[PDB]
Formats: C-alpha cells, sequence, structure tokens
C-alpha cells in the first residue's frame, strides 16, 4: 500500500531505528510499500523511520527512467571523501529546500531485498541521497545543519500548510 509519511514537528521522526532482525517476507512487504509511497510522493529516497517503521530499511531511486531500485537494509558507512552540497528537499519537510554540507563520495555495506550482503561506491546525487536517508535512521533531518532561526522558520512555514 501507499503508506503515511510523517512530517515535522512529529517526535517519531527523531527515533533511532533498530537493526532489521531477519530479512523475511514481512520486511520485503515493507520495502515494496515504501517504494510505492516514495514514487507516489515524487521522491528519490525514503527511510522506514519516515513512515513510522523504526527498523533500518531505506529505499532509493535517482534514475531518469524511475526503474532503478536500490534497497539498503542495515546499511553501514565504510568510507567517505570530499565535500559537496546541493539545495536538498525532504518528504517530511514539505516545500522547503536548503544547501547542506555532505561528503562527495561514500562507500557503504548493506543487505538487499533478498537479504544478500553487497557493497556500493556512490558519488554525485546518489552519494548525497544515501547520506540524507541514513540520517533519518538515526533521527536526523537536513534542517538540523542550518541555524536555529532557519530551523524555526522552516517549521512555521511547513506547519502553516494545513
Ligand atoms: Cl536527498
Ligand atoms: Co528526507
Amino acid at each position: 500500500s501507499v503508506l503515511q509519511v510523517l512530517h515535522i514537528p512529529d517526535e517519531r521522526l527523531r527515533k533511532v531505528a533498530k537493526p532489521v532482525e531477519e530479512v523475511n517476507a514481512e520486511i520485503q512487504r515493507i520495502v515494496d510499500d515504501m517504494f510505492e509511497t516514495m514514487y507516489a510522493e515524487e521522491g528519490i529516497g525514503l527511510a522506514a523511520t519516515q513512515v513510522d517503521i523504526h527498523q533500518r530499511i531505506i529505499v532509493i531511486d535517482v534514475s531518469e527512467n524511475r526503474d532503478e531500485r536500490l534497497v539498503l537494509i542495515n546499511p553501514e558507512l565504510l568510507e567517505k571523501s570530499g565535500e559537496t552540497g546541493i539545495e536538498e528537499g525532504c518528504l517530511s519537510i514539505p516545500e522547503q529546500r536548503a544547501l547542506v554540507p555532505r561528503a562527495e563520495k561514500v562507500k557503504i555495506r548493506a543487505l538487499d531485498r533478498d537479504g544478500k550482503p553487497f557493497e556500493l561506491e556512490a558519488d554525485g546525487l546518489l552519494a548525497i541521497c544515501i547520506q540524507h536517508e541514513m540520517d533519518h535512521l538515526v533521527g536526523k533531518l537536513f534542517m538540523d545543519y542550518l541555524s536555529p532561526l532557519k530551523q524555526q522558520r522552516i517549521r512555521q512555514k511547513v506547519e502553516k500548510l494545513d
């Protein structure tokens, strides 16, 4: 199904996701629903934290054709380098963008939708999106890198979209 994506200032968005236990049909059901939710909302990423499922699951698709599904279960950063930034958005912070510092390249380890371990070296938009979504799983938002005043203005803007 298309799931309910939480917005700030909801305190559940601040919870630390627990590691996935077993990659079984039930976790695969969450993966598949998260993709449907992500695509429905016009996104390039979605962390399980954002739909109120506090396990370490991320879905990504940065492709032009929208047919390149990346699944990261229990992801682990192995190395990063360089620095970069673009004006980032967030499905949990609707209509607000802001440039944030990021590593230019990352290397990660993860389990795929079958539970198979793999490694991935990323750069560009994919590297930035991987960093964005891993932040969610530890209860971190892109606004957290801006000044406290900017964080209060972003909140009141989104929060006056009833
Ligand atoms: Cl992003
Ligand atoms: Co986000």
